[PDB]
C-alpha cells in the first residue's frame, strides 16, 4: 500500500529482520489508513511530513519523502522554501542536514536550480496594522531583554520570511505548525495555529495535521497539541 | 569495567583523543557505579537504555547496546517489541532508524526472524471498565477536537498495542516511561508512571530508572521527572 | 563572509542545489550580521555554537565548527571540557557522538592528547555555604524520591564537575545555558542563568547568547528563553 518501496532507506525485508509487526503496521495503518484519510490531501500530508522530518532531525528519510512529495504535487520551489523557512523555525543545522538527502531526490527527478525558490522576489502584501500591533506587543515585553532578537524577529521574519511568495501563507503556516508540534513546542502553537486558520487552513485540516503527526512525531507530541488546538477553536467561537 | 569494549562505535583510544576525562567517567561512574546499582537489574537497565537511545535519535549506539541487552537477558522478541511500541510513542522515524543498527546486532548473534515479536497473536486481557473510563474521559475532552486521533488512540493503542503479549505490561510501561523521560515529555509521565506502578514496577525501581536516565538523557531531563514522580508517589499514599 | 568555506559538510554549490535563498541568508545574515554583533565575541560565540550542536545531536557539523572555534581562540582543552560537561547535561550519547567529528578537527590541526582537559586536576574553590544550601534544598524536596540521583548530583556535579578547572566557571555556565536553551529546557535556565551572571557573564552577553541561538536552535527555543531571562534580570534588581 506504500508507494515506491524500492526508494526506502530500509527495505521491507530489512524491517522484517527486526520488527515484522512494524512493517505490517506501516503498510496497513500508516499508508493504508492514515495517509488515506480524505480530510487532508496527499499534497498537504507531504508538506506536513517533510516539516516533521526536518524538525526532528530525521533528514535521511527525506530522500524518499521528498520524492513522494514531488509525486504528490508539492512543487520543487515549495520544498526549497520549506527548508529555508525551517532554518529559522527549527534551526540552521536542521535545515542544513536536508541538503544531501533532498539534493539526491532532486537529481533523480532532473530538478535543476531554475525550479527552486527565488533568492529574492516580490514580497506578498503586509497587513501593516496587524504588524504594527505585533511589533508593539513584543517590543514592550522583551525590547530591553534581547533588543537584537526583537529586531531580527521584525526584520528577518515578519517583514521578510513571512512575505516570501514561494510558499503561500496557508502553506507556510502549515509547515510552521507541523514543525512546532513535531518537537513539542506548544508555547508557539497558539499564535501560529490562529495564523494558519486566518490564512485558510480549516479546523478539520488542522485536526488531521495533529493526527498525522501522532505517527511521525509520536503520540505524546500530538496529545500535547490537543488542549492548545481546543483552546484556539473555542476562542474563535467567542 | 565496561563489557565488550571492541563492540563500541568509538574505541577508548578514540574517546581519549578528544576527552580522556569522559572515557574515565564512562568506565568508573557510568559502568562502574550506575550500572552496578542493585535496585534495578542489568536486564531492566538494558530495556531503559534501548528506549532512551531510540527516543533520542541515537540509533547508531544501538548495535552495541542491543548486543549488551541480549547478553543481559533481554529477549530478541522484547527488543523487537520495544521498537514497534516506540514507533507509536517516539515516532515512526525514530523506530525506523533502529533497523540498520539492530539488524546488525541480531545478525552477529544468529538471531533469525523466528525469534522476533509476533505480527499478530493472542491479546492480553483488557480491563474493560478502566478502558471504558479512559475512552470516555478522552472522548469528552477531545472527541470533537481531533476525532481521528481519539479513535486511533482507542483502536491502535489501548485495544491493540497495549494488549500485545510480546512485552509484559510492566515492561511495556517501563519502556514508555523511559522514552518519555528521555525527551522531557513530562505531561504524559503521570498516566504512564501510575500504569507502571499498577503493572508491578516498584517505586525504587522507578527512582533507579530516572537516575539511570540522568546519564543517558542528561541531568535536566531526569530532574524534570522528579516533581512528577514525587506527586505520583504521594497521590498513591492518599 | 563565512570563513573556511572548503571545510563545510555541504558546499555553497550543494546548498544552492536545494535552497539558494538559504545559502544567501547564511552568508549575509548568519555570518555577515549575527556573528559580527560585537556584544559577544567570536570566541564566546564558538563556545555557544559548539554547545548547541552537541545538545541538538548535530555532531557532524562539529568538524567545521570545532575548527572555527580553535581559530577563534577557544583552547583544545576548553572544547575537550565542553564535551565532558555536556555528557552530564545533554546526555552521554550526545557527548559520545562528538568523538569522530572533533577528533578529525583536532587531527587536522595537530592537536595531541597533551593539549586536552585533564582527567584529574586541582579543583576550583567551592563556596561551601552556597553548596550546603543547595544540597539541603534538593535533599529536602527529592531525597526520598530518588536518593541515588540526589547523591550523584552532589558528588558528581557540584562537588566535582563544576569545580573542574578546564573551563572557567563563567564559561562552564555559558555552555550550560547554551545547551539548555538549545533543547528548550526552560525549567533549568533560572538556576543556571543566575549562576552565569554570578560568574561574570553580562546581561547583554546573555541576550546575545539567546539571539545567537535563535539561528542555531530555532526561533521558538530562543523565544521560550526570553520570559525566563526577563524574570531573572528583574529579580536581580530587587
Amino acid at each position: 500500500q506504500q508507494p515506491n518501496v524500492e526508494g526506502r532507506r530500509f527495505s521491507p525485508d530489512q524491517v522484517r529482520s527486526v520488527a515484522p509487526a512494524l512493517e505490517q503496521y506501516t503498510q496497513q495503518r500508516l499508508y493504508g489508513d492514515v495517509w488515506q484519510r480524505p480530510g487532508l490531501n496527499r499534497r498537504d500530508r507531504s508538506l506536513v511530513t517533510i516539516a516533521a522530518l526536518i524538525a526532528r532531525g530525521e533528514a535521511p528519510a527525506l530522500t524518499y519523502y521528498a520524492d513522494q512529495a514531488l509525486e504528490n504535487g508539492v512543487k520543487p520551489s515549495e520544498i526549497s522554501e520549506t527548508i529555508t523557512h525551517l532554518a529559522y523555525y527549527s534551526g540552521w543545522g536542521k535545515a542544513m542536514a536536508t541538503v544531501g538527502p533532498v539534493s539526491e531526490a532532486f537529481a533523480k527527478r532532473g530538478i535543476g536550480q531554475d525550479q527552486l525558490a527565488a533568492v529574492e522576489s516580490t514580497p506578498l502584501p503586509l497587513d501593516e496594522e496587524a504588524e504594527a500591533q505585533r511589533a508593539t506587543t513584543v517590543g514592550n515585553q522583551f525590547g530591553s531583554v534581547a533588543p537584537g532578537l526583537v529586531q531580527y524577529t521584525t526584520d528577518y521574519l515578519f517583514r521578510d520570511l513571512w512575505l516570501r511568495p514561494d510558499l503561500a501563507p496557508r502553506d507556510r503556516s502549515l509547515v510552521t505548525i507541523a514543525a512546532l508540534i513535531s518537537v513539542g513546542q506548544v508555547e508557539q502553537i497558539t499564535f501560529h495555529l490562529n495564523k494558519a486558520l486566518d490564512n485558510g487552513l480549516s479546523e478539520e485540516q488542522a485536526a488531521e495535521v495533529i493526527t498525522h503527526l501522532a505517527f511521525y512525531a509520536g503520540w505524546p507530541n500530538a496529545m500535547s497539541a490537543l488542549p492548545v488546538a481546543k483552546a484556539v477553536f473555542e476562542k474563535r467561537r467567542g
